[PDB]
This record gives C-alpha cells, sequence and structure tokens, in this order.
C-alpha cells in the first residue's frame, strides 16, 4: 500500500504524527519517494558535502506549497532505512522558504525512544543543533544556484497547526486529484 | 505484494523457509513489518545499548502465541536490508517466553552461503553464539520492565514442527480474518 | 507498483534510462528483485571476498538472453540503497556472457550528479575502473564452477542500441506472459 | 610519546580533563591501551551482542583500584578513533564496582563540540541515557561469569574529586613503578 | 617516530609528498596531530552536518602562516585511518585564507591507486568536486564566527612552489625550535 | 614503542602469538607497517573491488622471504582497528608463494573471543571459507600483472614449526641489522 496516500497522517493527529523516512541522518544522497510509484527515488545528489543532519521524509496524506507533501525531521539516534514509518512528537518547526515557495519543516522526535521522553518543545533541544539544522538548509543549495531563507524556529504548537493545514491541502488536492 | 500475506511460507516447507528479514544484525532499533500495509515501522528503540546478534524477521504466513507472525532469526555474514527475503534452513529453534507469551524463534542459515553448507543442527553453532543469542533476549527488555524467560534451545526437528504449527495458526486466523 | 513492470524503461530513452538498483556498491550479498513479488531477494553470498564495484540493478521493464531483466551499473559516489530508482545516462556497455547467456550491462552516471556531467562516453572513465569492473565480472564465479567470458566494452552508442533491444524483448515476453 | 605516562592529567585539572579513547562508541570489541608499549590491544571481545554506548578510554597519569588508568566516558555524536585525545568536561561519575574493585568512571562532554555546550551536569543528560550505560554495565560479564555492581550516578563535583584522587593515586605508584 | 619531526617531506620531493592523514574523507570530527605529542586528538567538532571531502592531513616537515604543518587534501576512494601515511601526488592547490592566515591546501592523488594514474593537474578533477571542496571550506566555520575566503584553485606547479615553501618554513622554524 | 621490534612474537609461542594488525577485515586498501618508523603506510590500494576476508597483519620480531615480518591472518567477527594487538592460536597455515617469494600465512583465531574457543585446527574452519581466502590470494594481484600460487593449506603443527623459522629469520637478520 502506498505509503504516501493509503498511511493517515498520524495516530493521533496533530500530537502524534507517523514519520515516513526518505533519507537517513548521514545520507547526502536526496531521497524522495516518488508519487507516481510509491518507490523511493533518487532526486539528486548535494551539490557540497554536507549530510541531512536528520531522518527526514513525509506526513502521509499531506501536501505543501511547494508541491508535495509536508516535510518533517525526525531525530534518531541510529537512522532507519528509507521507507520506514515512525511515531513522531512534534516539537517544533523550521520556518524555511525554499526557491519562493514556503517550505517550513516539522521538528520531532521519536515517541518509542525513551532518549527523548523529555522532548516536548522546542526549548529542549540543544541551542547549537538547531543552528547547525538551519545552516545545513541555508547553505545546501548554494551551489545549484537556488535560493533558501531561514526565518528561524516555531514551537510545537505552532508545528501542529502547520501539521493541520497540510493535511487539509491534501484533501483538497486529491479529493479532486487522486 | 504483501510480504507476509503474499509471499508462501517457504519453497520446500519445513526444510527450507522464506525468512522475510526485519532488523539487520547489528540493530539497535527494533523494525517491524506493519500488518496493515506492508511497510517497515519502528516498532521501538532497544532502551539499551544492545544489537540484534542475527538478522531477524518473519516466516511470511506464520501466526504465533504473541499475535504476531512467527519469528526466525538468520545467521547472515553481511546483513540484509530491511524486507529482503532469504532462502533458510532452519537448524534449531530458541525457546522464549516474552512477557507471558510463547515466542520460540526459529535459528537459521541462509541456503545459499556456502560458508554454512555443513550447518544444519543446533549442535554445528559455536556455544558461545548460543549463549549470546540467548543472553541478548534474556536482558533486552530489562529496562522496559518487561519479563523474558529463555528455557534452552531445541534442535532442527523441534523448531521444524514448530514452523508447521505455526503454518497452522496463520490458516486459521487469516481463513476468518484475512 | 511493482518496479519492473511497472515503472517504464525510462524518461528519455535511450539516453536516460531509470535504473532500479538491487545491489549498492560494496556487498557481497547478490540481491536481485523477485519477479513474483517485487520484493528483494538474496540470489546468493558471493563465494570470494569480492565487493560489487558499482550501484548494480535493472532496467525496468526490459529483458534479455539470461531470462531476467536487462542489467544496469551506476556509477555513484554514496551507495543507494535496494530498490531505488536512479535516473541515469548511459555511457558504455560491458560484454558479458555468463553460464553461456548473452548478459551485457550498460554501465551508467546518475544524471543528478554533477560529479558526473562531463561523463558521457566511455572514454571518460579511467582505464584502471573498466579494467577492475571486468576483472570483477571474469572472477566473481570461479568458486561456483560457473563460466564467464568478458569481451571489452562497447561505447554509448552500442549501449543505447543494446538498452532498445532489451526494451523489445520485454514487450515480446510480457505481451504475451505478462 | 606514551600516551598514559607522557601525556597530563589534563590542561584545567579537574574540571578540563584530557579523555584519550581506547573504544569508540559503537564496538563490541573491549579494546585497552597497552601499559607496556603505549600501542592499543584486545582484551577481549565482550561475550554479549552489547556494544559501548559512549567513547571509551582513560584519563593519562592516572592510577585507579582495578590496577589500571582511571576510566571515562566520553559523549560523542561522531565516535572518535582509538588513541584520540579529547578535552572533556566531567559531567558526572558512574558507580561501579567491578569483579569486587572499585572501578567507577567519571561521564564527560567534549569542550569543543557546542551541542554539550549547555551539559555541566549529572542532570542534564537524558535519564534514559544514564539509565543505558548503568544497565550495559550491569550486564556486559554475566556470560564471562563475573560480578559487577552499579550503585549510581555522582554528580559533577564528585567526579571531581575522584579525578583528583586518581591522579594522586598514579603519583604513589610510579613515582616509585616508572 | 613523530609522524611531523620524523617522516621526511617527501620521497620525491616535490613531485610526489608524503600526506600524513588526520581526517579520513566523510567525517565531522576535526582530529589533528598534536605536535606536542604525536597522538591524535580532536580540535574540535564542526558546528554544521559537513563532512571533509577529502582525506586531509599535513606534509611532514613543513610549517605555514597558520601556526602549524603545511596542509594536504588526498583523493581516496575507500578512505584511510587517521596517521596513514599515503605517497601523494600533487596536482592543485586550493587558495584559502583562514581567520586571516594564508591557509593553502594542496590537493594530490594517491600514486598507488591506479584510478587516479591519468590526474596530473587541475583540470584532470570534475569542476564539480573542486567546487564542492571550495564550497565547503567557504561556510564550514559560518557557525563559529570565523572568516574564510577561497580565491579559487592553482594548478600542479604552483602547488609543488608552495610545497617548497613550506619545506623551508620548517627548516627556518625548527632550525632554531626543534 | 616499535610494535615491530619492540613487541615479542608471542606470549606463548608458538601457540599464542601476538598479531599486530595492519588491514581490518574488509579493506581494499593494502596498508603496511612503514619498517623506518612504525607509522601505517599505505602500501598501494588493490587494483580489483577485493576486500582482506580476515584481519591482515604481521607477527612482531619475524622475517620472512619476501622481506618483510611474517604474515597472520586472525578471524575478527569485529575488524580491528590498524595497529591494535590481538593475542591469536595459530590453526592452520595458508602456503603461498607471491611474486616468486615464500610468502605463506598463519591463519589464526582471537584467544579472547569465545565464539571461537573451539577453533583449534585447521578441519575446525568452514571449507568454503578457506576457499575464499585461497581464491582471493590467487587473484587479488591478477591486473597487477603479478604471480601468485596458492598451494593449499597446512595444519596448526605446521604453522606453529612456520612460526618458529620467522622467529629465527628476524633473529638472523637484525642481529646484524638491527
Ligand atoms: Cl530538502
Ligand atoms: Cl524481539
Ligand atoms: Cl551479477
Ligand atoms: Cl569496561
Ligand atoms: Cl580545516
Ligand atoms: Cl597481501
Ligand atoms: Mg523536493
Ligand atoms: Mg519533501
Ligand atoms: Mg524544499
Ligand atoms: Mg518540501
Ligand atoms: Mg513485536
Ligand atoms: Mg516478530
Ligand atoms: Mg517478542
Ligand atoms: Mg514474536
Ligand atoms: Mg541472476
Ligand atoms: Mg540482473
Ligand atoms: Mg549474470
Ligand atoms: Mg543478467
Ligand atoms: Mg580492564
Ligand atoms: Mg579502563
Ligand atoms: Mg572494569
Ligand atoms: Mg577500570
Ligand atoms: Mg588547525
Ligand atoms: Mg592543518
Ligand atoms: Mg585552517
Ligand atoms: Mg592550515
Ligand atoms: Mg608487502
Ligand atoms: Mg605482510
Ligand atoms: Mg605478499
Ligand atoms: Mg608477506
Amino acid at each position: 500500500m502506498n505509503p504516501f496516500h493509503e498511511l493517515e497522517p498520524g495516530p493521533e493527529v496533530p500530537e502524534v504524527v507517523y514519520a515516513l523516512i526518505e533519507i537517513p541522518k548521514g545520507s547526502r544522497n536526496k531521497y524522495e519517494l516518488d508519487k507516481a510509484t510509491g518507490l523511493l527515488k533518487l532526486d539528486r545528489v548535494l551539490y557540497s558535502p554536507f549530510f541531512y543532519p536528520v531522518d527526514y521524509g513525509i506526513i502521509p496524506q499531506t501536501w505543501y506549497d511547494d508541491g508535495d507533501p509536508f516535510d518533517i525531521m525526525v531525530i534518531m539516534r541510529e537512522p532507519v532505512y528509507p521507507l520506514t514509518i515512525i511515531e513522531a512528537r512534534p516539537i517544533g518547526i523550521m520556518k524555511m522558504e525554499d526557491s519562493g515557495d514556503k517550505d517550513w519543516k516539522v521538528l520531532a522526535v521519536p515517541v518509542e525512544d525513551p532518549y527523548f521522553n523529555d522532548w516536548k518543545d522546542i526549548s529542549d533541544v540543544p541551542k547549537a543543533f538547531l543552528d547547525e539544522i538551519a545552516h545545513f538548509f541555508q547553505r545546501y543549495k548554494e551551489l545549484q544556484g537556488k535560493t533558501t531563507k531561514i526565518e528561524g524556529w516555531g514551537n510545537a504548537e505552532e508545528a501542529k497547526r502547520e501539521i493541520l493545514r497540510a493535511i487539509e491541502m491534501y484533501k483538497e488536492k486529491f479529493g479532486k486529484e487522486e
């Protein structure tokens, strides 16, 4: 079953969502789910020797301003394999514009890693880690000649509100589309 | 096609079965196949810095007392990726109770690694390796507060008999269920 | 969707094809797509301590003389995961006979790694790298007692012509078959 | 120069010490510095499929009740190679008895990873992480038949006091010894 | 023996030098040789999720404007371990200022990897690879608040001339110093 | 201290020797100890996509017909780092001629991995594993144009006798040499 159309957004939306991981932490290959088929696809190789600082993917049954599912970043100690489902607790949101599109990204922790039990909001994350994530998104497209802008971070409530918006964007798109 | 409902238990049951691997040797992440969809899911992160000592997964079209497919452990030199099918020869069985449920696990070797050609029964395995596997299952849930009990090991015949039982448990469950 | 029947051979055949990777560079496990189901399967473990020198897989909706999809070798800096789709530019072809069957293999580079932007034909590849690939295929089955013969390399035009042949072999097989 | 006799305990003892790492996080091999020569030696392979949860090593020019240098555990995101020096800030201490010997171990963070800038005492560490470390030391020798006892954790002051003791134990031993 | 004072700069200076690697390609940890002792030391963890794109280290018995040995970058397919000696052929030089100091870095290939046999000058390197290296050095200190400037690349002759300068800087420093 | 001149051949020669590992299992880089300095050096990159099937190194204070220390192969489950000392039990010997020189290699197991407790002679090793090792040494230099010949395997007694010969070759060489 298609993990973008056929998985729900989460088991307890918006406090607990499913993250479908595309890119394990540590990868330079920018994988994306193929919308037509369900398979993992190489979108491109990053043009700089940078690596994704988080397990990176989508919330199923969401849509967003960049014409793709809403993006989620899960902090995993051991990275997962692509196309793994993680039950994830949103704790904040990175406010990014990407090539002119709103392209904000939920920051979340795995519900079922007790290391993160006390991580509940954006203030629980080491400041240098938030900075490292923002800096990656600030610079990783510089050699492609594409502009990104990072505004800062929102808290868990702002993240949850954005998840609800993205869920409605999917309904609107694929009530008529798929 | 669903690798739990749509793969057969094996090509020459019970002497050769299919193992659908969920967890590569060396992982601390406890992946499981999602029964509803077919996708890999993070069930939890082990609560201790322990790693699966075997490639760990299921026999398709089986069921078992813990309310999930029957568990199989494949000794792979190079671990496989999750959701890989391995043709596996049962050589023994670990007798485990897990949280009060019978939860025995086949020990098997890959048919198509010649390293293991002479591994045919539980006496062919290094004793310290059997001990390491049992000890993992004895201790890996201690910080979750869940009880496990390891009784010892059975031989290849006992493993094969248990495979036949698990195959019938699936028929009984999913002749009415799925 | 089945990535062998349900993916097209490519977006701009034969100059740009899809490669569906089975084996990441660096693996000793010989994975293959299961034709019946779509899942990754362990075909065998190489009998020697050799590793695939390329990301290795198939072109979807192709067939070939060895009774399987046409083989493609993609030069990836960071290997991909099995069952990843790569948009690939053919640059040459390895002329191999395998156990008596024609079993030539496209050599390609990822379109979306700028490292390879100037790799367009077989003369762009380091000679020692072509030699390493040929030598692997020359020797990797010696302990299985199976014969392989490597004739040399063809250029990108010869590769493209062979892709068109393999695409027609699939139509012929699965217009009546699947 | 010998990194046990010829490195000082630290640049600002006891608030900043040198950790000479023997074992990278994730290893099952229990490496130790060879006291006679300075080289890394395999002391043993852990008897269970457990891995060191921390970068593990010694403080130079220390001695301790188990007849070896005082042990230190450094929390590194990317593990270091054996025999690497890390400038480390003690934040707490694990109170362990090992085979009847006092064998407490400093817990420290790297001074020069900004991720850890706000980690200054034992209360800054996720509780589940302290539990995972203690559990490892509680169980990792069970198959060797050797007893360990973990009493709990002390704070950074208690750790610093123990570092000063271990430094004096070295002076006493190797004022007459080496 | 100290691999900075006791190794020569090379076997056929300046056409073939020794590179003493500190940092394997793919590392985020910035290791440096400890000048006082000879041991590997963690200088810092990069503040961004970037990795060294090359095997990175020093030419022995050199000195440079940043108060440390002259830097060399070796293109290794399989990264080496820290403190490994590589016989390296200079092919070009990255013109970098680092925090106000001249801090140029030789780009070299291993003499004894035949993959690189035809890499002899800066024009032999893929343009995107030179860009990736420069971009790393342009951005990797942005979160430390330290300025770097990359001027571009020089050819193999310019690299060789700079090696000869750095060799004389060591003689001048350590004819009086060490 | 130099781990070739300053380590003894073993603690209980010839039944237990020291192996000083140069090459971890899985490496394509052929590292060797530098005789002049003690440091690890890249001797060459293998010309084929083959990997060392064993942890590979030397017995200290030995010499041999190829003008270097006597070679030893240690079967490690988790490979060690270069320049690690392993206490090793010889179980057999590979009879190799390399470029015209006798170049036999001890096969050994780690004393302190209980997995190998019952491995005491060449008959204890899986036949396919001996074949894989021999095949590697048969083929790995084919692209260098250098001849190797593998005669077969000797048992543990023959290995032990060869260790005693190699120890005397060192005395003869470095009673006058070093
Ligand atoms: Cl992205
Ligand atoms: Cl389990
Ligand atoms: Cl193949
Ligand atoms: Cl320990
Ligand atoms: Cl640098
Ligand atoms: Cl060799
Ligand atoms: Mg995108
Ligand atoms: Mg996205
Ligand atoms: Mg975007
Ligand atoms: Mg997006
Ligand atoms: Mg379960
Ligand atoms: Mg299970
Ligand atoms: Mg269970
Ligand atoms: Mg179970
Ligand atoms: Mg095949
Ligand atoms: Mg094929
Ligand atoms: Mg073939
Ligand atoms: Mg084929
Ligand atoms: Mg000890
Ligand atoms: Mg210790
Ligand atoms: Mg101890
Ligand atoms: Mg101790
Ligand atoms: Mg520096
Ligand atoms: Mg430097
Ligand atoms: Mg600098
Ligand atoms: Mg510098
Ligand atoms: Mg040699
Ligand atoms: Mg040797
Ligand atoms: Mg040799
Ligand atoms: Mg030799």
